[PDB]
This record gives structure tokens, C-alpha cells and sequence, in this order.
């Protein structure tokens, strides 16, 4: 079964932001809003940033899965490569087969649908630190765009949903992913190609 990836702010108003880090052949981790389009690294910290326009409750969590974009991909499940998935490098929390971690947060809680198959890491949230208007989740996607095996080349879309402590839907996000060896040159790159 395929999870919904239709925006949804629901009673909270919802949704993401990203940084502005901009498109140096260096940068780790850049988004585009003209592609709805986030280029990483791979397992470099990827900042993903938490709006509300009112807090919920306490017990609240937030959740990323991710999704094949094109239709006759969707019902796969996402997953690391078959290189990937016996490197042994996971930190404990995260299984080796998981494309999606969070980084730098020992509440981190990884799920393996019992019925669906798919992957998703959850965390608890909390409002901004003092002096901040957003809270921020740390990221960090296992694969490259193009392993082989896994993702395959093929485009994906992390979902991140807002949930109450029993997991119904708060609230939905998403965004397309590229995981790249330049990011900046990648974003830069099709967003010339979207202009031209
Ligand atoms: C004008 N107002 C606009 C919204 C601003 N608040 C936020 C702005 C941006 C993000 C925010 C929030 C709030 C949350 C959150 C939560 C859920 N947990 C949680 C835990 C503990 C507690 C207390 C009360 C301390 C206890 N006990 N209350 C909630 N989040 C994270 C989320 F939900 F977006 F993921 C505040 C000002
Ligand atoms: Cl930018
Ligand atoms: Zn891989």
C-alpha cells in the first residue's frame, strides 16, 4: 500500500522549511523551492525545519518515509542498495536496510510496517529552543540517487507527517531527494534545465 503524500497542514498549519545554504561546489546539503527539491551527500546532515502556527499537544511526533515519485516505482518499498545494507554501519537505533535516519537524537524510534513493509524513522517533537521560531530535524539519507540495486536512479519523495501520540495524521509534507556526490552542482544543474 502506497502512504498518501498530499500536503495536508491540518489544525496546527503544518509544514516545512529549509535552509538557504546556496549552490558552492562544497555545500553538503542544499534545497531548491523552485524543484520542491532537497540535494544531499550521503549521510551528511540534512536540516529539516518544523512550522506550526499553534503547538500541539505534548506526545505529538513527526515521521519521514520515503516514496518512489513515478508512478510504476511507488509500491516499492524504499530501501538501501544491497552494498549498503551489509556496510555494518548502523549507530545502533537505525536497521542497516534504512535509507532514512535522524541524526543526533537518542529518541529516535525505527519502524518496520509490520503489514506494509516500509521504512520510517519517528522522533518526538518539542517546541523551538529559546530565541527560535522553528524546531529543526537533523537528517541523513544512507544511499546515493544512484546505488544500484536500491534507489536505482529513481526519483524519490520523503514524506514527513506530523502525528499524535497513537500515530494519526496531524499534518503532511513532502519533498523530492536527490542524494548526490555534488549538490550544489547537481541543484544548480536542473534548475537551469527547469529555466531552459
Ligand atoms: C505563536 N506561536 C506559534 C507556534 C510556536 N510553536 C512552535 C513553532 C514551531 C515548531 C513547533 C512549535 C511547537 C511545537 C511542538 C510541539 C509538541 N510537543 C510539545 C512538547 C512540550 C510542550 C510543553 C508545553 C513545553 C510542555 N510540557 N508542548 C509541546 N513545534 C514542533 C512541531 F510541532 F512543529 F514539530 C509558539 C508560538
Ligand atoms: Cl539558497
Ligand atoms: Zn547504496
Amino acid at each position: 500500500s502506497v502512504p498518501s503524500q498530499k500536503t495536508y497542514q491540518g489544525s496546527y498549519g503544518f509544514r516545512l522549511g529549509f535552509l538557504h545554504s546556496g549552490t558552492a561546489k562544497s555545500v553538503t546539503c542544499t534545497y531548491s523551492p523552485a524543484l520542491n527539491k532537497l540535494f544531499c551527500q550521503l549521510a551528511k546532515t540534512c536540516p529539516v525545519q518544523l512550522w506550526v502556527d499553534s503547538t500541539p499537544p505534548p506526545g505529538t511526533r513527526v515521521r519521514a518515509m520515503a516514496i518512489y515519485k513515478q508512478s510504476q516505482h511507488m509500491t516499492e518499498v524504499v530501501r538501501r542498495c544491497p552494498h549498503h545494507e551489509r556496510c555494518s554501519d548502523s549507530d545502533g537505533l537505525a536497521p542497516p536496510q534504512h535509507l532514512i535516519r535522524v541524526e543526533g537524537n537518542l529518541r529516535a524510534e525505527y519502524l518496520d510496517d509490520r503489514n506494509t513493509f516500509r521504512h520510517s524513522v519517528v522522533v518526538p517533537c518539542e517546541p523551538p529552543e529559546v530565541g527560535s521560531d522553528c524546531t529543526t530535524i537533523h537528517y541523513n539519507y544512507m544511499c546515493y540517487s544512484s546505488c544500484m540495486g536500491g534507489m536505482n536512479r529513481r526519483p524519490i519523495l520523503t514524506i514527513i507527517t506530523l502525528e499524535d501520540s497513537s500515530g494519526n495524521l496531524l499534518g503532511r509534507d513532502s519533498f523530492e531527494v536527490r542524494v548526490c556526490a555534488c549538490p550544489g552542482r547537481d541543484r544548480r544543474t536542473e534548475e537551469e534545465n527547469l529555466r531552459k
